[PDB]
């Protein structure tokens, strides 16, 4: 019922050389406002090179993070993020400084370079909660970019669960219930076997809780199949170059991976799609039943920022 183990058996400043680096990379205002926080033109150099020294002799109470979001046309932006502080506020925060659309497709995005995954943020995800679980000498980033597949089931439900007053019904069948409806979501993916650059051919069903499959023969798709892997253990991402790095059938590929696992590992499981609508699929999918509605909260307080 567990299904596979996604784990073997039983920092300061992100995106900077030191934690002076980062200080320096704030904008006034942020600056001034941590120093707010923190106590409960040559001499402007000099007064906040002051207050640096001043804010690095400050430890205990809410931990906080300088982080370096990467924008669309390559600049930075640097961010005082506490322990407190969802995706949501650091979207807030963003909208704030760039004075965007505020359209609902604008995120967070991981991206591990190394492992070449990558995927949202949800809005409700602890920023620093993820960051925790990177290296001292990692090679992720964060990235402030517009997707607009995040949010695909509540714009068009219809194209998931297989007019504008239809889509309310379906959304509100579907997440304001009593339970979450996930989509009936089954098909043939391709399965990479842990360690090796070769992929099977499996027929797997969406599930609330995981995963699951057919056995061997055992009625088909009857009502005593087996689990694969369950939600609560992975996040989900996109995999990249998984054709050329490990012979994967095509491109369309996800990834589910433990949070806490940065490495080449052979807990971290690939599954490769015909094309990219049943990549899209699955991904919606899966992102459906392991955040439920959460997700759809998620969509409502994005709505309203737009």
């Amino acid at each position: 019922h567990m299904g596979v183990d996604t784990l073997p058996p039983p920092n300061y400043t992100v995106g900077f050389k030191d934690l002076n680096e980062s200080l320096n990379a704030l904008e006034d205002q942020d600056l001034d406002a941590l120093m707010a926080d923190l106590v409960a033109e040559e001499a402007k150099a000099k007064a906040d090179k002051i207050k640096l020294a001043l804010e690095k002799l400050k430890e205990a109470k809410v931990k906080k993070l300088v982080v370096k979001v990467h924008m669309d046309d390559s600049s930075t932006k640097s961010l005082m993020v506490d322990e407190r502080q969802l995706a949501r506020d650091v979207l807030d925060n963003l909208f704030e400084k760039t004075h965007c659309d505020c359209n609902v497709d604008w995120c967070l995005y991981e991206i591990y370079p190394e492992l070449q995954i990558e995927r949202v943020f949800e809005d409700h995800e602890n920023v620093v909660e993820v960051l925790s679980d990177w290296t001292r000498d990692t090679e992720n980033k964060v990235l402030f970019l517009e997707k607009e597949e995040r949010y695909a089931v509540f714009k068009n439900p219809q194209n998931f669960y297989l007019n504008a007053k239809n889509k309310e019904y379906l959304l509100e069948e579907s997440f304001c219930g009593t339970s979450i409806i996930v989509p009936e979501l089954e098909g043939a993916l391709y399965l990479k076997e842990d360690g090796k650059k070769s992929w099977k051919r499996r027929y797997f069903l969406l599930r609330a809780s995981g995963i699951y499959y057919v056995p061997k023969g055992k009625t088909k798709t009857s009502r005593d199949l087996a689990c694969f892997i369950q939600f609560e253990n992975v996040n989900i991402y996109y995999g990249i170059q998984c054709k050329m790095k490990y012979k994967a059938p095509t491109d369309h590929c996800f990834v589910l991976k433990h949070p806490q696992i940065q490495k080449e590992s052979q807990y971290i499981k690939y599954l490769c799609c015909d094309d990219a609508r049943t990549l899209s699929q699955w991904v919606m999918g899966i992102r459906i039943a392991k955040y439920g509605k959460t997700l759809y909260d998620n969509y409502q307080r994005a709505v309203a920022r737009a």
